[PDB]
């Protein structure tokens, strides 16, 4: 992740005017399709936050739990700690996808419901605060993440606007025709719903 | 460096009672006597700031500049950067570090946070002197509840050193409160 941190405009986009700020929430929401893709639903919600945080929730299988054989911890975290063919339908960068994220958030809030189980997990700027752990049952499946930018990597465009992540989420919904997208704006209230 | 993040306690001791507080120091106090020992000179500084970040100058021949082939950075920066503890460590556990080397005629210059580079290693000026100056911040994240500077337990460390380290001149100074400590043993 330090090569990232180092240099997070080649990875992400531009972090003062606003395009890898919004980017950082494409690459989740493309997690998030191609997890999506896979449902009893097949539907993802994104909500900004009163806090400027951003939320992706889906109604997947759940990211692989399990402890990594080769890294020795959970799949989860080696997906979130571990770094003309680069476009993707689902919308991320192939080489970036949600570790980057996860490398220049200040927090990142993952929450995994797989096999009967809630999973949950914190990171600091890409550092992991403990082990993935249960800390519950459940009946549904699917993937949360939520994160919160940093702003020493963010400058100038901090906050989320609704319209870019509109026009890019209606985007998403023709290239991914089954899946149903959300988006929710906790600040004002506002709401759309793009489903193809 | 990710690693040492994970777990800081395991690398540099017990962040919550002062001794990792301290240790930052002594580990890079470790380093610059061994740089001093090869100048004439050999002399160290180690100065507390008032705004609770510790200082180390030597009059060493300066941490290596040039290009590193593999990584493609300065030797400096791998130095800072790549895993006694080792300064990467005490550069990963610091909000801030500050590195000034001296060395062929040139000042180079280059500040991290949080391990991390804010730009490559440049040269900055002209000097004749030749050296090595890290200043670090200690990450408030990692250290807690002791998180001040206690010139006694430097105070001490710094006259033990100087006993091991013969014409090894060691000047300590707290800018807090303008007290200063010589340790110069020239014996053997
Ligand atoms: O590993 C280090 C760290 C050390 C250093 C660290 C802090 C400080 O205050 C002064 C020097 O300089 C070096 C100088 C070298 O030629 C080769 C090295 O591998 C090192
Ligand atoms: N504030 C802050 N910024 C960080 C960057 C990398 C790792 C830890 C960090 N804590």
């Amino acid at each position: 992740l330090d090569a990232v941190r180092k240099r997070p405009g080649m990875y992400i986009g531009d972090t003062d005017d606003g395009t890898g700020l919004h980017h950082m929430v494409f690459e989740v929401v493309d997690n998030a399709i191609d997890e999506a893709l896979a449902g009893h639903c097949k539907e993802i919600i994104v909500t900004i936050h009163a806090d400027n945080s951003v939320s992706v929730q889906d109604d997947g299988r759940g990211i692989p739990t399990g402890i990594h054989p080769e890294e020795g911890v959970s799949a989860a975290e080696v997906i979130m700690t571990v770094l003309d063919n680069s476009y993707k339908v689902s919308g991320g960068l192939h080489g970036v996808g949600v570790s980057v994220v996860n490398a220049l958030s200040q927090k990142l809030e993952l929450v995994i419901q797989r096999e009967g189980k809630i999973h949950r997990q914190i990171y600091e700027h890409g550092v992991p605060q403990a082990p993935l752990a249960v800390t519950g049952e459940t009946e549904k499946t699917g993937t949360m993440v939520r994160f919160w930018p940093s702003l020493e990597t963010f400058t100038n465009v901090t906050e989320f606007e609704y319209e870019i992540l509109a026009k890019r989420l209606r985007e998403l919904s023709f290239l991914n025709s089954g899946v149903s997208i959300r988006l929710r704006d906790k600040r004002d209230g506002k709401e759309d719903h793009f489903h193809y």
